[PDB]
């Protein structure tokens, strides 16, 4: 369980220092530091407006937003699902 | 079951009292009093709007306001998928 | 598989059948036939836009509706999710 | 594992396709071309604005649209949730 989530704690600081470095000066609100990305990326994460809210204006800047967002969804939704249900079979 | 259910009910009183009175004032539909607390924070948990429709516009008067409800989204969304996966493994 | 299966559709037929009777006057976008209402609640069912896309607004006009809705989120989402796991362990 | 990902695969690329055909001269943002109408079915299978930010626009023009879009969520939902719980047991 330990190395699940220490994985997903090293993949998320490594993605919203890019997403700072790529959609900051474009997306300040979003992405602008390292703490508004952190936080947006745990919103795409639980998938709460992640298209039409944040991927879909983003996108209307850099088209290819795509290549970043929906592999991060793919595997931060695996590595959660991973984590809780290894969790509660631990437990059990 | 009932062990996991009783705490979640606990957790869910302890922070719609806390939502009522940090948010009330400056959020009055959302925390005005328990009853919109209480419905609120489901709609949170269930992960609907919870950022573009309540936690952004929360934090822009609190900025702070993601200490209090990462959390509650972190624990409530485990309990209540170990609440139905408990209740699951428990009919077999 | 085929019981579980079985009591969502009565389910969801009640609910409707229901939902049609009680918003249908009020709001006919979204309850004012029996097929309108089935759509709806199968929106409800995937959490999309439930509280700040219909819930909310209904509540405006009647509101005692969260008894309709959140028991009715409880026990779909509860049913669905039992529905999906009882035909992945079966097929095993 | 990988029978199930490629069958995934399968059917995501004939949806899309079916989708370009259906509602790309009605709709050339969200389904304009495959690229568009792969992106959009992604956002549809993870649920977000599925039917408020699409669905409904799209019902006003196609009535029928409700025939192509709920079973589409109803399998990827269903296959994605199997894939990942069978690579999550495999692994085990
Ligand atoms: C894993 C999930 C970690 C989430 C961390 C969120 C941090 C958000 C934050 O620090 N701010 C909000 C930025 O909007 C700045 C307030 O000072
Ligand atoms: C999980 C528990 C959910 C309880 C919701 C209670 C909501 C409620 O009582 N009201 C809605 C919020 O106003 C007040 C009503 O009287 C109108
Ligand atoms: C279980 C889920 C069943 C979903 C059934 C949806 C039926 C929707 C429907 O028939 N219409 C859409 C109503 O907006 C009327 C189009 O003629
Ligand atoms: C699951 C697969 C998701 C694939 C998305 C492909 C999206 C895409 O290629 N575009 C976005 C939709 O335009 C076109 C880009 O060139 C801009
Ligand atoms: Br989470
Ligand atoms: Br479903
Ligand atoms: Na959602
Ligand atoms: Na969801
Ligand atoms: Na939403």
């Amino acid at each position: 369980v330990g190395s699940v989530a220490a994985l997903l704690t090293v993949v998320f600081y490594i993605a919203a220092v890019m997403a700072t470095n790529l959609y900051g000066a474009t997306f300040p609100e979003w992405f602008g530091d390292l703490s508004k990305s952190l936080y947006t990326l745990f919103q795409v994460m639980t998938l709460e407006s992640w298209s039409m809210g944040i991927v879909r204006p983003v996108m209307n800047v850099h088209p290819n937003a795509w290549v970043f967002f929906i592999p991060f969804i793919m595997l931060t939704t695996f590595t959660v699902l991973n984590l809780f249900i290894g969790i509660i079979v631990d437990a059990m």
